[PDB]
């Protein structure tokens, strides 16, 4: 049909427990990052859509990494490792950002959308103490 939506299906482990910001899309387009790292892994994530911030998932021990999005800046790929749980993210910008978090050990993936000329829209995946898996959903913003 007419949508441009695209999703990379999940990476990482079947762990944890699942989150979706699906819900959180009505807040607006992703304009900053959080992501709790310890020494080996990401331990935690949330993400602002709009003003909004989603519900905290993860662990809470461990470094509160967070980047501020410039105005009308938007996240175009993730590339990342994982090892039994999450390790590593790089999110790169439609402004040539690239915004790395974590180790730099582990299975590597790389996402980009399935329709040109979108961006990431939300995110979802699984945790617990620890972030088990990501997954990214793209789509054109504004909607
Ligand atoms: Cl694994």
């Amino acid at each position: 049909g007419a949508r441009s939506s695209s999703y990379s299906g999940e990476y990482g482990s079947g762990g944890g427990k699942r989150f979706s910001h699906s819900g959180n899309q009505l807040d607006g387009p992703i304009t900053a990052l959080r992501v709790r790292v310890n020494t080996y892994y990401i331990v935690g994530l949330q993400v602002r859509y709009g003003k909004v911030w989603s519900d905290y998932v993860g662990g809470r021990n461990g470094d509160l990494e967070e980047i501020f999005l410039h105005p009308g800046e938007s996240v175009i790929q993730v590339s990342g490792k994982y090892k039994w749980y999450l390790k590593k993210l790089v999110f790169v910008t439609d402004k040539g950002r690239y915004l790395s978090f974590g180790k730099d050990s582990g299975t590597s993936f790389n996402a980009v959308p399935l329709h040109p000329n979108t961006v990431l829209r939300f995110i979802s995946g699984r945790s617990g103490s620890l972030i088990d898996a990501i997954g990214l959903h793209w789509d054109v913003y504004p909607s």
